[PDB]
């Protein structure tokens, strides 16, 4: 028997401002459905406190997508609209099974592609330094596919316990805080200026796995998104 995330109070604020995409972007459950007890192996309350996401398959996802609160439609904001857009979370990333290589756990996306992904990564060298089993940010600064179109940053090695995140966007600049420590400050987003279709996402988005059956698994102890100003 799986317990629904909405059976406790902790995640109601974000569920009231989200729809769930599972197992792909085009297949979704509404905010009302989430608040109404949506549950399954892909999305359930683990150990009485974690909103847990599970997904297998290349580029499949089980992921919340920001909505206007209280039965509203899809949100679309701009990095330069003068408001501060903030997402917060507390995440336990457990050991990922063999075949899972990268799992995107928070994003800023838009109708013109992902501005930001925060992802767990099994192994990668960044700026000449090898990192393993860690959390990375990937920020798009161009629309090409080569790595020159991104800024990639090691944020933190994966921890045994819950890890907090805060993403702040204000006046075309991005700050990321992990476990209370600033890990990116003032990253320029002015390439996305004018793109009025941005929104937060969070959950599990499985990137470039080496097995199609390997199930990514991510646990949220907290998640919220807000505007201030
Ligand atoms: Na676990």
């Amino acid at each position: 028997f799986l317990t629904a995330v909405s059976s406790i109070d902790t995640f109601l604020p974000v569920l009231n401002e989200a729809k769930l995409q599972w197992p792909t972007s085009a297949l979704a459950a509404s905010s009302e459905e989430l608040l109404g007890g949506y549950v399954g192996s892909q999305f359930y309350l683990q150990d009485g406190k974690y909103m847990q996401f599970q997904i297998a398959g290349s580029s499949n996802r089980c992921e919340l997508r920001q909505m206007i609160p209280d039965g509203g439609s899809e949100i679309g904001w701009a990095v330069d609209d003068g408001t501060t857009h903030t997402a917060t979370s507390s995440i336990v990333v457990p050991e990922q099974v063999d075949g899972v290589e990268e799992v995107t756990i928070m994003q800023i996306n838009s109708g013109e592609a992902p501005q930001l992904r925060i992802s767990w990564i099994r192994s990668k060298s960044l700026d000449g330094v090898a990192y393993e089993d860690f959390i990375m940010s990937t920020v798009r600064i161009g629309t090409g596919d080569s790595s020159d179109n991104f800024v990639k940053t090691h944020l933190a090695d994966r921890t045994a316990g819950a890890m907090s995140f805060q993403i702040d966007v204000k006046d075309s600049k991005l700050t990321i805080t992990v476990n209370g420590n600033v890990v990116v400050n003032g990253q320029d987003l002015s390439f996305w200026d004018g793109t009025d279709s941005c929104y937060f996402k969070a959950g599990a988005y499985n990137n470039n796995p080496t097995s199609e059956s390997a199930t990514a698994r991510i646990k949220f102890a907290a998640l919220a998104w807000v505007d201030h100003h």
